């Protein structure tokens, strides 16, 4: 992508999606494990997305927008979860510290947004 773009924080969390149908969390992307989750800000429209590519083989297993008002929870101190349209995310974390600073620099984004 363009330089306009620019990563404000890195963390380290197996990505999940809630399975609406058989009510059980799932990997995102298909298998479990974990991935470098970043948050970036596209500062030409003030917009910001989350990606994340696992860490074995960098499959891209989340691309999503946060967009203005988005609710985040922490549901546990290592478990974090957030919902569009299509898909509820959640967040497992490979440390306490990972899940604060992602958090962190989220609710920072909600207020720049
Ligand atoms: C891990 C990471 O950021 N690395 C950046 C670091 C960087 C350098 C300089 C300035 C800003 C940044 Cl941050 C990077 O090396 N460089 C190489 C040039 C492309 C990129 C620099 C900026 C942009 C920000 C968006 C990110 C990016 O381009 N990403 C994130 C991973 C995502 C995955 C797949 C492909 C599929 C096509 C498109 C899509 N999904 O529609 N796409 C992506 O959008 C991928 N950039 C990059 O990698
Ligand atoms: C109003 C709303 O939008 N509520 C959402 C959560 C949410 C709240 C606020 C803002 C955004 C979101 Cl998105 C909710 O309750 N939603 C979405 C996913 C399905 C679920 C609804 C019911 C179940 C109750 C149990 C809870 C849940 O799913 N929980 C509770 C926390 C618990 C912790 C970790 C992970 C580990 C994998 C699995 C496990 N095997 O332990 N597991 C969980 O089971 C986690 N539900 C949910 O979150």
């Amino acid at each position: 992508g363009s330089m306009s773009e620019q990563s404000i924080c890195q963390a380290r969390a197996a990505v999940m999606v809630y399975d609406d149908a058989n009510k059980k969390w799932v990997p995102a992307g298909g298998s479990t494990g974990f991935s470098r989750v970043h948050i970036y800000h596209h500062t030409g429209n003030n917009t910001f997305r989350v990606v994340g590519r696992k860490i074995q083989d960098h499959q891209v297993v989340i691309n999503c927008a946060i967009p203005k008002g988005l609710k985040y929870n922490q549901a546990t101190q290592t478990f974090h979860q957030w919902r569009d349209a299509r898909q509820v995310y959640g967040l497992n974390f490979g440390s306490k510290e990972d899940a604060n600073v992602f958090a962190s620099a989220m609710m920072h984004a909600l207020e720049v947004l």
